[PDB]
């Protein structure tokens, strides 16, 4: 889903992957 942008949100946001994608 998406090009790299979704994974960039994940990587540059450890805040974002923990919050948005709930991986924390």
């Amino acid at each position: 889903f998406l090009p790299i942008l979704a994974s960039l949100a994940a990587k540059f946001g450890p805040k974002l992957f923990a919050l948005v994608t709930k991986k924390a």
